[PDB]
């Protein structure tokens, strides 16, 4: 909350509904802590990376708004990595 989303505040927020755990997902909350590792420019320029890739977030759920949420908060910090939205054809 100070700056950089926590897991766990992420959580009661992306609770929404009793889902199913992902597991191998929450490493999209990795991203949040790991992001701690990146240092300098190449950290923060991370930032603007996944932000445009994020935005795929909305088009998924666009008609919730906590897309809004997730799609501007991730894009900081998420982002802040750069990992590229994984993608396959099915």
């Amino acid at each position: 909350m100070g700056q950089i989303f926590t897991v766990q505040e992420l959580k009661e927020r992306a609770k929404v509904f009793a889902k199913p755990i992902g597991a191998s997902y929450q490493g999209i909350l990795d991203q949040l802590d790991l992001v701690h590792q990146a240092k300098g420019r190449d950290q923060i320029a991370a930032s603007f990376e996944l932000n445009k890739k994020i935005n795929d977030y909305i088009a998924e759920h666009p008609t919730s708004g906590r897309n809004q949420a997730l799609t501007q908060l991730k894009e900081q910090v998420t982002s802040a990595l750069g990992l590229e939205h994984h993608h396959h054809h099915h």
